[PDB]
């Protein structure tokens, strides 16, 4: 079959075939959609052949080499390797290969028109949790760059038994740490207050500020995870001002520049890193809208709207829209300002679209997540709004797995 | 079995049973999601076998809201249906099964938001209109009630059923008040572009047009698969807000204005397997319909360029987010004048905490509330809303409101 999508805002139609190439479940039954639920619901020998094969097949046909001699002895070698280890192991190309489709793939990702672009690299011959802060020390070196971010993932050993992982237990790499008062009130990031009990308890010995940077936890060979604290010389952080409110400085606010997601899995082949942290660069909402103005996180709207004199007596004046708005300004000048790489969502999703057009053009189709894609402020004044979207589970991918905490067992 | 859906703001976890009674498909697979997609999923004439089902399924369901759970009524009531089908070749719906269908097609609308009202609908009962003519009376009677000088009321006028597929009633006009949109000799557009193939319709079938930016469409109203016919809705019935701004004092001087009366013309409301193509429902807005979309949207009014231009905003680059930072005071503007008018409308706020109450409720009552995400959470400031972080389930129940063709498509002109 093939399938269709339409803009509504241009008429213009393309046709999906790529979709005909998906595998594991959306979640989603013949009669209930579930495209706004976050989360829907170790491979033994024989389950392994088939995805093995199928990546190695797919691999090949992406260098024009499809039923090649080096694709044969490829697939025998391979075929080899999980009769002999039960397991195998990815070619160079094929990991970095690998991690650039998982990207491609990412149907929540918007920016994936670099996807490309990405720096891989190969930690695989890791062995401890100090090896690991050596490479995500230079992951976060390399990726910022000055200010000139560049996109890159490290990937760690690959699972084994289950029982061996490597994990990165921050969610990212740079994130704030947060900390509950005994009167309810919350200091810091309430997102991460979990996480920095979890290190408190390791031994952190917490500054008790407002924008302490998190100790990266690092699990190594199934091993206790190990706690260090970033060098701060690498952690670019941008302070917050305003382009036309002075008092704004005054909020002392800040962001760090790099965003980098390390809870998740990637899966080639088959096999699974639980360890792949990689970062890019930031849309400017998921700070100004999310970090900043959420409810359950740094919520600065009131009191932005508390000095921006505007009446918060009735919703229907708009005041949280307006504060946001002003917010999302502030976080986008001040990064621009500072030279450290940012982008605001109306030129993210402008990017998105033309990358989903060329991708139907030249591969079939896009797998993209609506409900993820379309900004979170100012929704239909950008054109994916008006984009339909297939959603379906393109492998190589990233995927979501359970938090280390819940499933480690102490030694 | 027993789905789970959660809300992330408030860590809530409903439990859901009511899609186990979904009907048909909603577009989606186990393998991909069409959740995004506008529209997934004249001969229909049933047979017996064909109807009787759907029939039987609608009254079963009737009779068991009212606590007649198989009763003397509901088997006598199968039994004439069942007879009514075998020579008058389909059926007609007793009046308290129509008001049930009406106010259960809404309910179960998984596009809307405002769904907390579902019970306290206006029905209509037209179902012995012959005559553009009596449509264009029935109507006038509508939108008089459902107005009620800006104490605005929800209400659905329900016009006789589809038959033979060639004597359908239908309203052509997509809401029953639509501003008109004409194609400038240039190229640009003036008045409202989304409706600038009806306003030629109109125009060929002998409307005048004023040639304004706000002129209200004509009726085009079809009976009886006849031919279509103009009728020009009296404007002390038509209700419009001159749109202000509290602050800045300019704003009345962008000479705009908009309708009070929203009212979708265009939908079928599907009750037991009969089909009303002609069922106009109105309620009351909520502003970012207007002042988002119906204002900003680039193939829409498109009015932003000219509002930043007049709050000496950085428009050189996207980042300065000149159009957010306009896009903000528009709806300010749009909301400040429909309730210094004492018009009905409600903000996107107030909208979704309403519906997340109406949320829990169907599940706390029924076991589940269909919900479209993509169309609840608004077009505006949407995280910043509690159904942006609302998890849903989505799934078609029957009796409900479906798409249908635009009638200049698919009909034989006599
Ligand atoms: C290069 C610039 C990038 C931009 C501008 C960008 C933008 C975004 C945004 C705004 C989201 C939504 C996340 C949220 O709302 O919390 C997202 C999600 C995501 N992105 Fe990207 N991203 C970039 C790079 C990358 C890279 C380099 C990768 C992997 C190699 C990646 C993979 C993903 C994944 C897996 C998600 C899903 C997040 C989740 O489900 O938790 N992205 N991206
Ligand atoms: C009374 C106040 C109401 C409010 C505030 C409200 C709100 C909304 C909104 C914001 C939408 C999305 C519209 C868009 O952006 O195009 C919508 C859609 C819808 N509503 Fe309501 N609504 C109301 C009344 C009603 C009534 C009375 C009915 C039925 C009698 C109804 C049935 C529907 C349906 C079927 C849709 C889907 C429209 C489509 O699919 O194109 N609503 N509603
Ligand atoms: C492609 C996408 O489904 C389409 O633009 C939808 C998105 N969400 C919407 N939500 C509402 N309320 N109204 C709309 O017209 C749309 N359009
Ligand atoms: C319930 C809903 O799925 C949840 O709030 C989602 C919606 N869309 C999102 N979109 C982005 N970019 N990020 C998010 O966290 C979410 N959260
Ligand atoms: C690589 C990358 C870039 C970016 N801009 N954002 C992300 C996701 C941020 C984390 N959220 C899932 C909480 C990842
Ligand atoms: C009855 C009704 C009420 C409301 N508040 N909004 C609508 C949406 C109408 C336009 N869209 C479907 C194009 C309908
Ligand atoms: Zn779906």
């Amino acid at each position: 079959r093939f399938l269709k999508v339409k803009n509504w805002e241009t008429e213009v139609v393309l046709t999906d075939t790529l979709h005909l190439k998906s595998t594991l479940e959306t979640g989603c039954t013949e009669y209930i959609c579930m495209g706004s639920i976050m989360h829907p619901s170790v491979a033994t020998k024989d389950q392994l052949f088939p995805l093995a094969k199928e990546f190695i097949d797919q691999y090949y046909s992406s260098i024009k080499r499809f039923g090649s001699k080096a694709h044969m002895e490829r697939l025998e070698e391979v075929n080899k390797e999980i009769d002999t280890t039960s397991t195998y192991q990815l070619k160079d190309t094929e990991l970095i290969y690998g991690a650039k489709h998982a990207w491609r793939n990412a149907s929540r990702c918007v920016g994936r028109i670099q996807w490309s672009k990405l720096q891989v690299f190969d930690a695989r011959d890791c062995t401890t949790a100090h090896g690991m802060f050596n490479y995500i020390c230079n992951h976060v070196k390399y990726a910022t760059n000055k200010g000139n971010l560049r996109s890159a993932i490290t990937i760690f050993p690959q699972r084994t038994d289950g029982k061996h992982d490597f994990r990165v237990w921050n969610s990212q790499l740079i994130r704030y740490a947060g900390y509950k008062q005994p009167d309810g009130s919350t200091l810091g990031d309430p997102a991460n207050v979990q996480f920095t009990e979890i290190c408190i308890q390791q031994g952190w010995k917490p500054p008790r500020g407002r924008f302490d940077v998190l100790p990266l936890l690092l699990q190594a060979n199934g091993n206790d995870p190990e706690l260090f604290q970033i060098p701060p010389e690498l952690v670019l952080e941008v302070p917050i001002r305003h382009p036309k409110f002075e008092w704004f400085k005054d909020l002392g606010l800040k962001w760090y520049g790099l965003p980098a997601v390390s809870n998740m899995l990637l899966e080639i082949g088959g096999l699974e890193f639980s360890a792949c942290p990689f970062s890019g660069w930031y849309m400017g909402t998921e700070i100004g809208v999310r970090d900043y103005c959420d409810n359950s996180r740094y919520n600065i709207l009131e009191e932005v709207a508390k000095k921006m004199n505007l009446d918060m007596r009735k919703t229907s004046s708009l005041w949280k829209d307006q504060a946001l708005v002003e917010i999302n300004i502030a976080v986008l000048y001040s990064f621009q300002s500072d030279k450290v790489t940012i982008v605001d969502h109306h030129s993210a999703t402008e990017s998105f679209i033309k990358h989903m057009e060329n991708e139907y053009r030249c591969r079939g189709g896009c797998p993209a997540d609506w409900v993820w894609i379309v900004p979170p402020m100012s929704g239909s004044i950008t054109p994916v709004f008006h984009q339909e979207m297939l959603n379906y589970r393109l492998t190589p991918s990233f995927e979501y797995q359970p938090d280390p905490w819940n499933t480690h067992v102490w030694k």
